């Protein structure tokens, strides 16, 4: 009929170049070629069919839409429905084989995409059609959904041999209980995870060898049975420099984190652990840095530490520089306030306002400053140079007062190895001043051998004469000192009672060397009786400044 | 016919299958049926619109163009001009409202796009077309721009229910100054906001209920009226776990950021207030992270905190630890050398080129480590262990000099309660030594009660003998101690200036204990005038030490 | 002609409205009017192209195709290949200077594409397809791929005028060694780069004027013949508040970082240099935070510093406080166990597990806590108020003993102008107690000057009696002392060895200070022989305290 347009192939008939007609089912097809006798149902050569986008064209760009669909390709092209139900692997798959695609693969706009197979990415990263909340809202509008219940998956990870991208993705494994399904497997070398929100399965994400270069940051991590996130490292490779920043782990059965092994250079900061029975557990954690965590509530355990390390002492270096807020049942070993062990102390520096802290992980010695002063682990507590090789004494300056002029007046010490002192100064006359601790030393005759203090000794010269001495390599000398001779206990040890004078002579190093320069190897102390006898005590005490 | 291709609907025509005719309005259409007698253009079951997208297919796929749709959609879909002039917010809200779009609102390539009302999100989170600089060339390329004159929009937020994304977005309020229009209303629980450009609005961000689990990044926050971003919390919720991160703030009326109640555990770093009126206000602030604040200029402020704490002792707990920039009227109650105030302190640990400080909010306490060393705030340092079950002494050590072999020699001190030592060493003779600072004890007949130095005290036993004595519960004992008696004021408390010889006796713990093992009790000591009279000073002082 | 569609315009006909027809070369068009005589081959007045997207609709939304087009525009719109051979450089300026384009310029989702001619972006940000590994499997899939051999790019860099983003991209230079091909230039002033991977090139990122407000995050940058990051800052406005974080520089011939000038309050943090020949120089850093660095080997250098700051003391105010990892070759100006210098010291706070420690760029003052104790660079430490105008003493209590409850008892000491004590306690019998360190003062007949301590010297009176007293401006007192007077050396400074015997009386300040208030001036010392005549020794010592 002449009322419609309809024409199907004829073998009789040549068609001219742009010649329109029918396939036999309805399309239609455009000759590119003049005298064209083939049936386009059977062979296309010559001809075109009018309803590819090949065929259409922007006029805007002078290009063809066929061009234009090549600006952004999904799932949605290779078959996938993302309709809650249908099974959408296969699309996946076809993605990650095809020629067509680029480094990473992409969600459509709106969808529910079902997973009941494992996806093999072939390289690619992952790219999603959202971050969402954990709740259905946002699952039906944009998520992949992997069937835990499928037999294909059990023990599995759903998508194996991703690429360095996992990004603006929520994913949740739908009843997976029991089933052991794992979400991703990533390569720690070279890696960005950002903005991703996930929920249930085994290992949410499963890190292959080790960290280098691995970045992860803004995280929804919800409801996993076994971990966050998992690196076995079964080569024992050493993971390093990874980064986890702004990560929520809730409600899971296990650890945020777990390394079978070792890592090293790793920073942690704004991490959630809520309702979790494990924070982070690894072998070895040695020059990592921790900032900020919040840790509140056990989902079924009673008391679980935020930071696990299970090698003897192989926490250490670390750095512990934020708050971590501990709430219902948490406990942390890196508390600058906590007592040191003599071994297996996570070791490192602790800043927060609890304290600022630092200890080392073999060994007892820890210091804490707080508001009121200082506090240490081992009893004890040096004052040195930084310097290793410099061996002058230290001085230690302390404010006593005030100058005439009303500002702050710092008064210096002395500890060198023949003088202790403590400075002062009287601003009313301009006149420094000395607090001392003078060396002391006794005689006895009942001792089996002679005090020494700092290489002096008394020994008796003879009757009632006694040397205030050097020993054989002493070489120092006193130099204009002060001295006071103490009490004599006369007779026997317990004493008499019986008192005696006494008097002093200087012992010169050099003919001269008192009389002229106040320089003395020692002195002499003479004892007498009333009568003016000499006289021996039984014991006396001498005490002695090497200096003025 | 004959000569140009139209047909029109004919009812007595019967179209076979695969015949096209036009429709009234001349689009083309296609029977999918045989024997079709329907009218299309009141009836199109039977036929399909041949230039519809579902009947144009891309052949490297084999879908069609409307699965291909599907990838990305915009509000441009729902006819969104973004022409700098036309009202879209009805297209806006048709995108919310759409069964066919995903998690987040997303714009076209290029446009301006105008509003004149509130949009819905109705969950939906907000995808942008760039975030760019504060200039109309970028505003023309891509933005949203609020009209705050609208009447509609008068004290009212342009966006609200918003979804937990915002990013990669610029947008401005056109002619609202006075308006009180603000930008978008977000729920505080799960978000994440990055890479935005926010300019004027009267607060830019509006958290609705309180953070956790909020995650703020690289924003361009440009004039805003009240804040940049404002939290209420009017439940008093308490927010939590909040993270502001690259966040420049210039040229307010306002603050950067108001909450109205409580911060606890939040995270603020790299933060810039330029020309802004205010910084941070909260109520409280506990155990919250501040990194990096570069703070430059007032708007028309003469002086403002960086940190503004309203609440009294509610500054609490919180890490400064980075360096805080002041220029041009900017102060601070957060440097690590403020003075200690005894209540109100902004409660914290302090760390940066300043000093390293440590102080708590209801207390004088506060120590400051510098260069110099170190500076207190309530005119005390303590020393002492970490353990608070510990009571043993300490043992200070500290470099002297240097030993035989050239290396450090850290002498060791001693403070007891019954010893005050300071150790040395001679390494010419290699003998230990010590410096001393006894108990001195003074007798004086004139005193209302005796001196009493750590349990000991001086009592007359008879004319000449005095015994320096223990009082009852002192058990303390002296081992092979040092003695020294002091000068004797005669006759009188002022002294004749007579004198007067003395002897001691010591005074046992048990028969034979200073004999045999140099352990006394005390001792006793007997003055005798020239005659060698026992006699009785009026005044005299003892020094004495319990250990050699 | 009978069985097939094919007319062309007949200037004899009159085309209806809906008529359609086909040009010269084969496209259908149909007339949009009544009457229609126009040839549409010379004059498209009045007829439309239906293989038009303007023609096609999606009746889902009831828009065209057109529309949906401008939801995504890449280069691939201006016909750019991405096929790894040909040049596109003329496609990405036809985008960059379109009037249908947003704020940013973005690639296809598949393409390796060539530039061999400069591309001046106008002001537009760079999008890529993808942050891929460094490997052609993923510069295959999406990367910018600039021709270095090109000699229209020798000495130039190969996109100018970037806007304010730079995302998600992979960008390398092929076959440019030694042709000094830059990548790209962008203005420091409000910048987000992240996710991006950059390979080989001489200057990666070149930025224009001076930081501020700059953010860099999460970048591998590869191979760079000169620098990472270079930044000249020409007119030295001085660069500020900069952030650079996540960024992995390796196997670059040059530094990672170059700045020519200066550079404030820019914060550095999780950087990585592998095999470098130097990391971040720059004339000038001030006030800048720094993290964690791993710096592991060097590419043909032997030694070089992390950080490196030309300029004399130009290095100041910093924030060393994270760990930085030193591997073969790799040195540090920074370590808090490092000795200061007394000028060019890098002048910050430094706090990792090796030390916490403090010091100033011009100084040789610096502070180092370890788990030991302190460390001090200048053989000093202070100990004073952090106001600098409190001036009374301080107080220092440490551990020495239990109290009666078994509680740790902290003792006091006493450090004042007049009194050096330290306090103890015998809880056996409830009393306190004192360590004294006394005044010491020697008179000798053979010092051309009397020996002062404090305010009080030694003065002959009469024979055989001293006066210890104060000299003019002296108007601090004596309460309650302990006075004990020394060993005399008569008949000269050497001494005879003769003794004799003193006695003591005090010095009121006014009529009964003594007597009443135990408030003494000094006092007066009286020597005398055997027969009791007053004698003069030539030297003696006296200790006293000038409190109880």
């Amino acid at each position: 009929q002449t009322q419609y347009y309809l024409k199907y192939f004829n073998p009789e008939i040549v068609y001219p170049k742009n010649a329109r007609i029918m396939l036999d089912n309805g399309d239609i097809v455009r000759s590119t070629v003049v005298n064209n006798t083939s049936n386009p149902n059977v062979d296309m050569t010559g001809w075109v069919k009018v309803s590819s986008v090949s065929q259409i064209f922007d006029e805007t760009y002078n290009i063809t839409q066929s061009v234009i669909n090549g600006n952004l390709i999904t799932v949605d092209n290779f078959g996938a429905k993302g309709d809650g139900v249908t099974d959408d692997s296969a699309a996946f798959q076809a993605y990650c084989d095809s020629a067509l695609t680029g480094q990473n693969l992409y969600l459509g706009a709106k969808g529910r995409y079902i997973l009941k197979n494992q996806v093999d990415l072939k390289g690619k990263g992952l790219v999603g059609n959202g971050c969402g909340k954990v709740s259905e809202f946002y699952y039906n509008l944009g998520c992949i959904d992997v069937d835990g219940s499928s037999p294909d998956l059990q023990g599995k990870t759903a998508f194996i041999n991703c690429g360095p991208t996992i990004q603006n993705l929520t994913a949740r494994c739908s009843n997976g209980a029991g089933k052991q399904v794992s979400f991703i497997e990533i390569d720690g070398y070279l890696a960005n995870i950002d903005h991703i929100t996930l929920i249930n399965f085994y290992n949410q994400i499963v890190v292959k060898q080790a960290l280098v270069g691995f970045n992860f940051t803004n995280a929804w991590l919800y409801y996993s049975q076994n971990a966050g996130i998992y690196c076995e490292d079964p080569l024992n490779r050493v993971s390093t420099t990874g980064t986890f920043h702004n990560i929520y782990f809730q409600l899971g059965d296990g650890h945020a984190m777990i390394f079978d092994r070792d890592v090293h250079g790793c920073d942690f900061d704004n991490i959630i652990f809520e309702s979790m029975n494990g924070g982070i557990k690894a072998r070895t954690v040695a020059h990592c840095g921790f900032g900020k965590f919040w840790c509140e509530n056990l989902k079924t355990a009673t008391s679980k530490d935020w930071l696990e390390v299970t090698g003897a002492n192989s926490c250490y270096g670390n750095s512990f520089t934020g708050y971590v807020k501990l709430l219902g049942g948490w406990t942390s070993k890196t508390s600058p306030t906590l007592d040191s062990l003599p071994t297996n102390n996570y070791g490192g520096v602790s800043v927060s306002a609890e304290g600022i802290s630092i200890v080392n992980a073999g060994n007892k010695a820890k210091m804490l400053m707080l508001p009121s002063g200082f506090k240490t682990g081992n009893a004890t507590i040096d004052e040195t140079h930084i310097s290793s090789s410099t061996v002058t004494p230290l001085v230690k300056r302390r404010v006593i007062g005030a100058d005439s002029s009303g500002a702050q007046y710092l008064a210096s010490d002395t500890y060198t190895k023949l003088s202790r002192k403590w400075g002062t100064y009287n601003h009313g006359s301009n006149n420094a001043g000395a607090f001392y601790a003078p060396m002391m030393l006794t005689y006895d005759q009942s001792f089996s051998t002679p005090q020494n203090n700092n290489g002096w000794k008394i020994v008796k010269e003879s009757t009632g004469v006694y040397r205030v001495e050097r020993v054989s390599g002493n070489t120092s000398v006193i130099t204009n000192g002060h001295i006071v001779v103490g009490s004599p206990l006369m007779g026997s040890r317990l004493g008499t009672g019986t008192g005696a004078t006494h008097g002093i002579q200087m012992i010169e190093t050099y003919a001269g060397s008192w009389t002229s320069y106040t320089e003395a190897a020692g002195f002499k102390v003479f004892w007498r009786d009333s009568s003016n006898a000499l006289v021996d005590p039984h014991r006396f005490t001498v005490a002695f400044t090497a200096t003025s």
